[PDB]
């Protein structure tokens, strides 16, 4: 019989509906699951719940909380066959992305999921989300950080919260789902032992270009203590041919700031290869973020900046597919 | 006698020639080609006039000054035609459509912005179908709004964003159904000038220090892209910087990072800590609508409080009441 470790970090799935909003009730998740017979069928794995105290609203997640979850998996790695993380939906995609970088050579499934509604309610997907995450963490041989939502298993570092709320809140815009669990439509390295990278908060600006955007506004984004800037640009990665903008980006890159080009588009790739582009951004030292989500690029920069790497070492690794987060152009 | 449509060729690939050195401008190429394409001259097609801008604008180089040039061009032609088709590069098409929706008050004729990523001539090119369809719809199914037409879909302009980084299905209107699946008072033209706006995305552990720099001079407004239905970390380090900015007259607008759905933070009726820090809801606006709407409002003689009020009112169909 497989055994799964479940961290209840937070989220509405285990809470109680009240007039004053959803409220945490200690042990409520575990008491309810003991009485839901679907969770105890012969084909289901055994599972153990570690309920965080206090639970975290995912909007209050920090990189220290990423590290706490990674450490929890590392502590428990040899004791279980797989891992389920229960988490609020607001920043679930950030946590999934961060954990994919942090857990190198992962060779057991880690599946993050949750629900915006207490799981006893008919409108809640929490029962089906946790049932499937438990079953797949036990039986499905994808040894990656995945996110389960609306009967779909997505690669964690390709996920974004695509709808503000609702049962279909997550998408993987630049990668096919790993698995459909309900209705059907017609892989990174694990060679060598688990390595759990340390991550700390990093001063990163995430900004959007728009017509007429000033050098003065961009200069402010690149003031200390910024170490890296994610620029959200047009189409396949285009920005205005404006010396006052390009000069500020070049000054930043020349003093070791890592400046990364992502598209404002929901889907598709930046096409700005460093040796093979006329993009004036590339001449100002900006690197391509290919088809990364904001979540992947922001967590990948945390991962790389938290180690002992030079600016040039970070720029190279930002452009390399490390954990399945980006597609070669 | 037929409807008459003014076509401004402002820029984009549609009228250009493919070359080893990428697309090059050829003055008069679009107009010459259309004269020889019989589909443009059938009974249901309007009469049209092409005006080719010189130089053409690469839409990635668009400024608010170029928004104004296009608005002024529509104003000067407004009484001479039944409707207006603007040909434009795809990179910033949604920003121009959004800006023109605010600038052209009491618009009572169709304005359709469109374009193509392939020259008109090229086999199975959307140049021919996008321009042909836009001319057909402006004449035969007029919607008296700034609309964006692409890939057999007529979208409300100030509800559009670039969906795919490239390709035939470049545009979407995530928070409003298409105006068409195609398978009071006189015109006032408002002035817009460039405005110092910061457009930022929050993330876990974002610091007070980084947020403080987003709000330094000359910033007059900040679009904050936040989580889900408009949530941000509860930490005083962030909310204090936003409250200090609002207290000195900076307009801070809450948009969702989600491509679809709404911020849920009505001004008088929200437990949001953000609202206590002076942050206002941008409802379900696109980034394009919020950024162009701020340009529009900051370019007039309105106080910060007047801008905050008008930012939360549906002025041109850009946002939905919660």
């Amino acid at each position: 019989k497989k055994s799964i470790y479940v961290a209840y970090t937070g989220g509405t799935i285990g809470m109680q509906r009240s007039d004053n909003g959803y409220i945490p009730v200690s042990g409520h998740l575990q008491r309810q699951l003991a009485l839901m017979p679907e969770f105890h069928r012969p084909e289901m794995p055994d599972f153990t719940i570690h309920e965080y105290a206090p639970l975290i609203d995912s909007s209050d997640m920090t990189p220290e909380d990423w590290q706490h979850i990674a450490n929890d998996i590392q502590q428990n790695y040899d004791l279980y066959d797989g891992f389920v993380i229960l988490h609020g939906t607001d920043t679930m995609a950030f946590t999934a992305s961060a954990l994919s970088f942090m857990l190198e050579n992962l060779a057991k499934p880690v599946i993050i999921t949750g629900s915006q509604i207490p799981l006893a309610e008919d409108a809640s997907d929490g029962q089906t989300n946790l049932l499937n995450a438990l079953y797949l963490a036990a039986n499905h041989p994808v040894n990656e950080v995945s996110l389960f939502f609306n009967n779909q298993l997505f690669r964690g570092n390709r996920t974004t919260k695509a709808h503000a709320d609702g049962f279909d809140a997550f998408a993987s815009p630049n990668l096919s789902v790993l698995l459909e669990a309900g209705i059907h439509i017609r892989s990174p390295t694990s060679n060598g032992p688990l390595i759990v990278h340390r991550i700390t908060p990093q001063p990163i600006g995430v900004v959007t270009i728009y017509p007429g955007i000033s050098g003065a506004v961009v200069r402010n984004f690149l003031l200390q203590p910024v170490k890296a800037l994610i620029l959200r640009s047009y189409g396949v990665g285009n920005a205005p041919q404006k010396a006052e903008l390009l000069d500020e980006l070049k000054n930043a890159s020349d003093r070791g700031i890592v400046v990364v080009n992502l598209t404002q588009s929901i889907s598709g790739s930046v096409n700005m290869g460093g040796y093979a582009t006329g993009n004036a951004l590339a001449q100002a030292g900006v690197i391509s973020g290919f088809d990364m989500t904001v979540e992947a690029a922001l967590t990948k920069l945390h991962y790389l900046l938290s180690q002992s790497l030079s600016p040039n070492e970070i720029r190279q690794l930002m452009q390399q597919n490390l954990r399945g987060e980006l597609t070669d152009t």
